């Protein structure tokens, strides 16, 4: 089976694309808006929509395969790379990847992926935006082809033998972090709510109070509203370095604290994502390793999820190989070509880590599709609900997905 | 070809279902959530997740065929079907409607959806969210045995010889009729922003001085928050009788304020849904025919939408054959059968009356990509962004679709 054709469409995302540097600078607010200059090149408002570019390859027996290239919200931030705007790279993929691609006859997903994820143009990696879009058009194309789920082609490439289950879902709620959680309670999320703890005084609490008490709070909210007695879902809170600005990263004060959230929790088990945010890779992972050291020495079943310092491949396998925490954030969108998170996902695993197959909000429908097979056919321990922050549509997104593949899998298995 | 396998798995929606009735005897709102004993049969809770069924119809060669069966917010509300639980409905498909299509040849869409639209069991028709779901799979089928798009397959047989063009997207507010309009400014929604004027005293204002100063507000946020000076939306507002009730029903009155309306607007044209609402579909219809003929006779160039009243494929043909209003309302998930869709909007194509293909918060990312090709290929005045309140969400479903369904039409213009 060859394809024949590739298409490439502008479109949407969940979100907006935010220029950071500007944001840091002090750019104010303004209705949903952000005022002042710009700062990062590319930008014309501070805040704009999100871009996406949709690849369509049409294939020999008329079936059409489809990917989603998109960026995080913080396009063009430090460490990423440009703005992903649709009218600068559809000539891309139209003059240099399309070429490559029709004629091609539709072999196994990893040789194709692989190729597209590495491709150079004028000696130069594509965009992860145009790898990620394209990989995932390519593991459409396979599957279609073969008559299967995307999760069943990456089940038999890369976790050959296993079974294919459900995945418990994440949901993040944004600064809105009551009302969010009912939203989260009601569509009964696996594991909630993220909580953005991304300010000391605000947020945390100098000294960690205000988020022992929204502990304490989502353990009652949970109580309170749930439909069903049996419901128990796991909390995840993300503190974005907080925890280690507040105790001066003294591992010591750091598990302490930890330790009372967990207290606190009882009786939904805990994640903390990035409790510290040092300086460099080594110093960030060895305060990740030595903490979970602590915790784990004390009994205290919380556990550390890796975020800071960790984006590439490598960083991943970094993480994992010293135990820098209990699980670690695959960032889809950021790792390009989508085999790179079946790798990681794999890699995590072998070596006992949880593998939480990420993503962001300013994705899309297709590409949250996508990624949900990889993570089901990898067993991942957790994925994300998205794109969007709405959390009703993230949540139906990946759900009606995951369910839809389990039982397609259901009538060969 | 032939359907090999029918397979039916529960979902979530954009949205959720809510006890009206309950909410009206005063349930507590708190959070996103609502106390309070229930009153409409089938509610366990006053809110509560709004339900799917994913519909796949399994293809001899091994396609699948997806549809989502989905049902309104108010689901069980005065005049709707039951409750639509998905524990309560996969059954009755799985026993009742499986079996009468496992086997079954595919051929045109319209014979076979007619079919299914109108099949009773024990005498009694099926809920209409189950027909939704059920001709939406059918359309999925027929377009894939075809090798073709959904919109070229009801073109085909609704629409013969037409081209297939984009369509304006509306996008809607709800009550934070603010910010959520800054989102649609910044992804530049064609029609916008519905703004739940739902109250006379707190939204219209007893003389219809509040919704005149949002109609102010917005024109002012457009031409200061757009990116290109040519970005020239239309303004459609749905004030749900708020008019008639606050003017009497008097023609010449309510005309006078919406000329203020439409005055404030300039220079965005002005739509106004539901102006009055009442006591019977003959005096709402006469009210209609009559509002919009003092307006045209005055040159005032605002619309009217007729929605209150106007149900039914019969009540669409009853408000086109009269005029009453200058476009309609066509609430898919109500029509059952989405062949009713594309029927009702060639009536009012063939009568000069603009239909408005709109849907719910509370149906699904697929449910909503069938049909904005039912609309496209109708050639409707406009699609609604759907589902889910978040808004970026429902936008980047519908457009995104829209644009991918273009370019593969585009191959064989």
């Amino acid at each position: 089976m060859k394809i024949v054709d590739v298409l490439c469409t502008p479109g949407l995302t969940g979100f907006y694309f935010d220029d950071q540097r500007a944001i840091k600078k002090g750019a104010g607010h303004d209705g949903f808006t952000y005022t002042g200059s710009t700062v990062t090149e590319g930008f014309t408002q501070v805040r704009q929509k999100g871009e996406s570019i949709s690849v369509l390859l049409v294939l020999e027996d008329g079936q059409v395969a489809h990917g989603d290239c998109a960026a995080v919200q913080y396009s063009g931030a430090g460490g990423r790379d440009p703005l992903f705007l649709a009218k600068d790279f559809i000539p891309v993929i139209e003059k240099e990847i399309a070429p490559k691609l029709i004629g091609r006859e539709i072999t196994n997903f990893k040789p194709m992926a692989e190729e597209f994820d590495k491709m150079t143009v004028n000696g130069n990696r594509l965009h992860t935006a145009i790898r990620y879009g394209i990989t995932q058009a390519i593991l459409d194309a396979v599957a279609k082809t073969r008559k299967v789920t995307m999760a069943e082609v990456i089940r038999d490439e890369y976790n050959p033998g296993a079974e294919i289950n459900a995945v418990p879902v994440f949901a993040q709620s944004g600064d809105d972090r009551y009302d969010n959680v009912d939203k989260m309670i009601i569509k009964e999320a696996d594991v909630l709510p993220h909580a953005l703890i991304n300010n000391v005084e605000e947020k945390l609490g100098l000294k960690g109070e205000k988020l022992l008490e929204y502990v304490k709070w989502l353990r009652d909210r949970i109580i309170k509203l749930r439909v069903r007695e049996d419901y128990a879902p796991i909390f995840h809170i993300d503190v974005y370095g907080t925890i280690g600005a507040a105790f001066d990263v003294d591992i010591k004060a750091m598990a302490d604290y930890i330790q009372t959230l967990a207290e606190a929790a009882k009786p939904f088990h805990l994640r903390i994502e990035g409790p510290m945010d040092v300086e460099d890779r080594q110093k960030q992972m060895e305060a990740m390793r030595d903490l979970r050291a602590e915790l784990d020495g004390r009994g205290v079943d919380a556990e550390l999820v890796a975020d800071e310092w960790c984006n590439t491949v490598e960083d991943v396998k970094f993480f994992t190989d010293n135990k820098a925490g209990h699980m670690v954030q695959i960032k889809t969108p950021d790792l390009g070509g989508v085999n790179n998170i079946a790798d990681a996902i794999m890699y995590c695993k072998a070596n006992g880590m949880g593998a939480y197959c990420g993503g962001t909000c300013n994705e899309t429908n297709r590409s949250a599709e996508v990624t949900t097979n990889i993570g089901m056919a990898c067993g991942a321990r957790q994925v994300l609900a998205k794109p969007g922050m709405g959390v009703d549509e993230g949540m139906m997104i990946v759900k009606n997905e995951m369910n839809r593949v389990l039982a397609l899998v259901g009538r060969r298995k």
